[PDB]
């Protein structure tokens, strides 16, 4: 849980001569610092 | 014996917010004021 998630397919490796080129993507872990709740009231009827 | 009878299924209740709407049916009590008795006579031969 040091990182959120990554796309596995985007981890591409290219080898050519002495150099090795690598490209990847990772979603960074984030910590919550704002929570909003949109509560809405309603009425409901009952029978027996 | 304070009523004659009541159908249980007829009792209905509805609740909506503050109100509580109710309905029911009863057969009310009575005490006899005429009592009739007829007789039939028969024989064997």
């Amino acid at each position: 849980n040091e990182i959120q998630d990554f796309p596995a397919e985007d981890v591409q490796v290219i080898v050519e001569g002495n150099e090795a080129r690598i490209s990847m993507t990772v979603y960074p872990i984030r910590s919550f610092k704002k929570i909003s709740v949109s509560l809405v009231y309603k009425q409901q009827t009952l029978q027996a």
